[PDB]
DNA sequence: GTAGACCTGGACG
DNA sequence: GCGTCCAGTCTAC
């Protein structure tokens, strides 16, 4: 659910770390809720799409929160339907963590036991510390760009939008082979995930609109026609793909 | 195994 | 603005 996504989360916990868990509801059926109550939340960490949480009363228990489409975190707040779906009908909370003084609640999340963080920002994309050698390293393989980008271990946060966007930003087609661009070419696109990232969450924090530029258009910001199609292995989640032929002209071996 | 809703922003008509 | 569409985890079958 991208990066920035994630940190919202992650700053939504942030305000209950350290407080006791009174009582634990939602529908998972995974996690027993009386291994939480009564444990203090002790820790809370992101790492690209994953969020952990640690419980105990100092190490300690880890819980890996791994949210799909509609994943969201909410601060003692519910979320609700607001009209009939075509054939209304609530959406239920997958795991409720309440306190003395408010709950944090998660939705359409794959929820369970580690043993605990991998949280490096050397490979997180909004992270002062991302770590633009081992992206470049990463991108330069001959393979598309547009599945490297979305490798989590270079590109931790990255997801479909930013993908979509910044191949378009730095005009390069999302099938061109790493290994066939310029070195400039992919400075380029390695300074246009920063610089889209991090414009995504200003206007995150801000209620303002983002835009796309490519992402789920029909014309490109020129006006031509953009191509969709969907390339990558099966089980990938994030397939599909909006291109402009004419602004992302494949680079040729 | 496959088919599809999703409480929803952003993009169309 | 008004209406409609669709884009990881979960459910139905
Ligand atoms: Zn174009």
């Amino acid at each position: 659910p991208e990066g920035p996504s994630l940190r919202k989360f992650h700053q939504l916990v942030a305000p209950f770390v350290g407080q006791l868990v009174v009582t634990v509801g939602g529908n998972s059926k995974k996690i027993n809720p009386n291994m939480l109550e009564m444990l203090r939340l002790q820790d809370s960490q992101v790492h690209g799409k994953n969020l952990y949480l640690n419980f105990g009363l100092t190490s300690g228990l880890w819980l890996c929160f791994h949210f799909g489409l509609f994943g969201s975190v909410r601060a003692s707040e519910l979320s609700r339907a607001t009209k009939a779906n075509k054939r209304w009908k609530d959406p239920i909370p997958r795991l409720v963590l309440h306190f003395a003084k408010g709950f944090l609640a998660f939705y359409n999340c794959r929820i369970y036991w580690c043993l605990g963080p991998t949280v490096k920002p050397t490979s997180d994309i909004l992270s002062e510390e991302f770590d633009r050698r081992q992206a470049l390293e990463a991108l330069k393989q001959a393979s598309p760009v547009s599945y490297t980008l979305l490798d989590q271990r270079y590109f931790a946060g990255l997801g479909n939008i930013i993908k979509n966007e910044v191949l378009y930003l730095a005009r390069i087609h999302p099938l061109s082979l790493g290994s066939c661009l310029t070195p400039l070419n992919l400075e380029s696109l390695l300074d246009h995930v920063v610089s889209f990232s991090v414009g995504w969450l200003q206007k995150k924090l801000e209620g303002k609109p983002l835009h796309h530029l490519i992402y789920q258009k029909e014309q490109c910001p020129a006006g031509h026609q953009v191509m969709k199609d969907s390339f990558g292995p099966p089980g990938s989640f994030q397939r599909l793909t909006w291109w402009c032929p004419h602004c992302q002209p494949k680079a040729e071996e």
